[PDB]
């Protein structure tokens, strides 16, 4: 009986917390990583954006854990004669969280080891194979306190096509499910694993996105969020 | 303009149209196919169950088509020294529709040929390979006027495990998406394809389920619905719905 | 456990149970009482309209009672050199209920005496003073098994102005609240009282409307429903509902 | 198609902006004005509390105006041998708004004249007659840029009884409606007037409450919010 819900088809900076390169465009697109005046994404970009209100994920008195779901449309595009990098992620982080390392660490980590004090749960849409931890194919991944996903599924990434994502968390089964569909291509992908939010996250978090572009010439992308809905519910006992 | 929503964690016959073998158990479960007096599914069973109010899927005056979503939990169980058959489906059908042939035709069809006047959109959960039309592995299928799915994905069926399904239809993209998760196994499956509702279905439909048991000894299953939510809008927020 | 919600900005007969004179106009309006071929309401008319699916209001196993809310826009208009009669009501009634006596009994009652087997909870919008039971001024009333309201408030009725109604029932406090606003006049009215649903209504009900025209020359009105939303929950967020 | 919704049966300070004397108690009650360790409210108190995310009320490009609704339960109680003062209000204010004068000005105004730059829309629950502007009976009032309500209705205030309020705004009719019911007493009250949000408010606002206690001995109250739900919807055009 704590409940929060929002849904935006267009964005504005007034109710968002924007970090580093993240901007809202004059078309109300949330552009997580830098794009120049020619409309070309640039290298070594990092941006993160969050809803301005913190969200209660669990409660240390009752032991209750929230159920949540989020949907969003994103557009990742690539200039001709480049390949994509590095990707974007929906995230749950500590209130006051600041950006970490760029590139393949997605602004979320400092290295590729597990860190039980990272307090990070993310669903990544990873467009670049990082030899020290990634599966080879592009992938949707569930990340808990590491850039090395606890679970992944192959994602047949296609540049410039709008991708519609749904992520759900059921606190009774502890199941986190992420799916992506490309409506114009009629293709769909799904990954699922259990996550113990209560052991990983603080009681309150900020929710939103992080994204990076490649550090090396020829590996680059736009990372645009086009719409976002979020809902959470945390039982209080009446 | 029009919105409809319902959600049941337990079922009752009062607001449901039950057909053939479909019963509401005394524990509030929707048993679509017959279980005997001991707790065993029986062969050749067919049952269909629908919400008692018709849903408007599209409008010929405005041309608008509904978006909808549905979620349900189901339990398919199989007796020992037996295999599963034949599966269950969520369906959209014309008002007043009657059960068709049982078995692998799921109470929805007379034959395995394409029938352009069947007016059927269904998402099937197929537990038995029918050599004449099915893919070999167990599958989730999107059925449009035919038992031969327009698209399927592999489903790693496991007996007696609760399965959670989400089906969504986006009228702006004409995309129908169906996913199933087994929460205790942490496995997940998704299939997607476009369906033009306006040329397949009448303007008003009934929504619900159909299921069958196998007709041949050793091929049988329970087809139980444990909970069901539906929403439609005709002129969806999926984060809100899934919650 | 159980939740039901619907919202219509335009009506269609397909999902409605229409009774006596109640028609859906070709412009999607729910005309509860008869209008002639020219656009004039006629005397002695009675019409009732219900959502086609039964709603569960309470459960005898658990003891739980539903909370619900409903909102609707209505237009009561009156011809020149005439006064209004007899009004319209939102009702909860047993499944299969038939119209009762017309006129000031609103199609809900046979007489003006308390009937403990009428199984009726209604919110009336009363346009005609019935000397034997009504307060003198026009009123909103909460009717429980009787046409003599358990509670009323003064309603400054104005002909042909759209009226927006909100009715809520909180099962935890047993409180039923009804309010009406005239947006173009900026006037508002509210009445509240407790109703014990569990001892008045069956476990399953039909929700909808009833209306009547006056039986005596010069007392007549249109009773039109322009839009309708309903929600119930059986184990409400009113900020969400009203929006 | 911008939509925001929240509903809390218990409060926590983490997602609220609290000003001056406002606190959240260990029972998760939002206590807008000061209460001492004996549970007695004190004089000359002022507190305000807001949801931490700003809410978009209108849009200067499309001219669209939001529809909203809010419900809340409040408890105003009075020690024996005092009378109540001064009351509480649900408010829509500029982002960054700071408290104004205490007592009968409810933390919202500096005097009792109209001020077209106050950017204030409030629904007041006024428990003390202020001779220079109030109607004599206690009242629910609609306030637009003045402590002198544009419209009022008599409120039969009863100390210590939970009051359930619903406030709705329809941007198509511009009608603001406020109602209060006391469920244990079965009584109910309603006020309605039109308000042009676009001429009064900035495009984005903070939503929440303000309350004060009397400045003069014998005029005092608790001003506790017990639950709160809010929803708004602003058309974007798809
Ligand atoms: C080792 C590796 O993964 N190299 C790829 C490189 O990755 C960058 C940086 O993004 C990574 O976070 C760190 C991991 O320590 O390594 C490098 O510094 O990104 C390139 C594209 O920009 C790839 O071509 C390399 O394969
Ligand atoms: C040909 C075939 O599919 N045989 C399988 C059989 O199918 C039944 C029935 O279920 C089908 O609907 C019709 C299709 O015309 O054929 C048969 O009568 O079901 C058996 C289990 O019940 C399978 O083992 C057969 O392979
Ligand atoms: C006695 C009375 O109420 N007379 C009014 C009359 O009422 C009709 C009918 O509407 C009532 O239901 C029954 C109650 O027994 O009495 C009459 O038959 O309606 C007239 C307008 O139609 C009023 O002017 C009478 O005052
Ligand atoms: C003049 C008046 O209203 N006096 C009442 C007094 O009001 C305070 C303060 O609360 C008001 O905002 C200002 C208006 O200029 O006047 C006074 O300073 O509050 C008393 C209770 O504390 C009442 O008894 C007075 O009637
Ligand atoms: C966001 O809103 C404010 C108006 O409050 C405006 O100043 C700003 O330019 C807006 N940005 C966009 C992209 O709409
Ligand atoms: C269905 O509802 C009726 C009450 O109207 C009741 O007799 C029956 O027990 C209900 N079924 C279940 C499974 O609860
Ligand atoms: C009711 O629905 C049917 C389509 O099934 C249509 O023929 C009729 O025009 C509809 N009524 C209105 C008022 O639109
Ligand atoms: C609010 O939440 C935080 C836990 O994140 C806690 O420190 C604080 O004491 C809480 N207050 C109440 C009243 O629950
Ligand atoms: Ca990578
Ligand atoms: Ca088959
Ligand atoms: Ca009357
Ligand atoms: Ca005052
Ligand atoms: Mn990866
Ligand atoms: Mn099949
Ligand atoms: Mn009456
Ligand atoms: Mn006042």
């Amino acid at each position: 009986a704590s409940q929060t819900s929002f849904s935006f088809q267009r964005f504005n900076e007034t109710n968002l917390i924007l970090q580093r390169d993240a901007t809202v465009s004059s078309k109300g697109q949330l552009r997580l990583t830098n794009v120049n005046d020619n409309g070309e994404p640039t290298l070594s970009s990092l941006g993160r954006a969050f809803y301005s209100a913190p969200i209660q994920i669990w409660d240390n008195t009752t032991g209750a854990v929230a159920s949540f779901a989020t949907s969003f449309t994103f557009n990742i595009d690539v200039p001709n004669n480049s390949g994509p990098a590095d990707g974007l992620a929906f995230v749950l982080l500590p209130v006051g969280s600041q950006p970490k390392d760029k590139g393949g660490l997605l602004g979320l980590f400092n290295n590729y080891k597990y860190d039980s004090n990272a307090h990070t749960v993310a669903v990544e849409f990873d467009t670049l194979y990082n030899v020290h931890w990634d599966p080879k194919p592009r992938h949707i991944g569930i990340d808990v306190n590491s850039i090395k996903s606890i679970k992944t599924t192959t994602w047949d990434f296609v540049k410039g096509e709008n991708a519609e994502v749904l992520i759900t968390y059921d606190s009774s089964t502890k199941l986190l499910v992420a799916s992506l569909v490309y409506p114009s291509l009629k293709t769909s992908f799904i990954v699922s694993d259990t996550v113990d939010l209560k052991s990983v996250l603080p009681e309150w978090v900020i929710v939103g996105f992080t994204a990076t572009t490649g550090i090396t010439k020829g590996n680059v992308e736009t990372n645009d969020i086009l719409s976002w809905s979020f809902a959470s519910k945390l039982s209080d006992g009446t």
